[PDB]
């Protein structure tokens, strides 16, 4: 169910895989424990903090997080197939990165909490709830999953702020790959 080569590489923005629809895991196997591990690892070596496997070629519904950044010393947090229950009806701020955008940070505002429903990798599905870091985070990765990236959500003003630093991603992705980026 899933095809990946080790140490998994990060993609970056303006890269279409990021926008490509992902679909649902519905194959729990020795090749997706694999996988699970080997996005800690690259995430670690990021020094990140949470993961979608969009970010890692992989179109697919797979997440991973850890709010430490730092292996065995937080705390390691996997889901297959989330979906959102419910989210917190009071908004906070907090200024985002992502590994797909080398070191861009502006602020983004989400609902403070959620309650997810998602399958472990065993397929066994599990129910809990998120509130501070981890319901950042835990958002943040569900939009990659939904094609959905970051800047998406900020504000026009918050957005200008960086305009620069994504078109300086899609001249890159040009210069890289000699095709035109999907930018704007
Ligand atoms: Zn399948
Ligand atoms: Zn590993
Ligand atoms: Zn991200
Ligand atoms: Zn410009």
């Amino acid at each position: 169910d899933v095809q990946f080569e080790t140490p998994l590489k990060i993609v970056e923005y303006p890269d279409p895989i990021l926008r490509a629809k992902n679909k649902r895991i519905d194959i729990f196997d020795e090749n997706l424990k694999n996988l699970v591990d080997a996005m800690f690892d690259v995430m670690y070596k990021t020094d990140g903090i949470g993961l979608s496997a969009p970010q890692v070629g992989l179109n697919v519904q797979l997440m991973v997080f850890n709010p430490a950044g730092e292996p065995g010393e937080g705390k390691e947090i996997v889901l297959v197939n989330p979906k959102i229950k419910k989210y917190s009806d009071k908004l906070v701020p907090f200024d985002e990165g992502c590994l797909s955008f080398p070191g861009i940070y502006a602020e983004v505002v989400r609902p403070q909490s959620v309650k997810i429903d998602a399958r472990d990798i065993t397929g066994e599905r599990f129910s809990i709830s998120l509130s501070r870091l981890p319901a950042r985070i835990f958002q943040h990765e569900y939009d990659h999953l939904e094609g959905v990236l970051f800047f998406d959500r900020m504000t026009d003003q918050v957005l200008d702020s960086i305009r620069e630093e994504l078109e300086a991603l899609e001249k890159k992705y040009e210069e890289k790959t000699g095709l035109p980026s999907p930018e704007r």
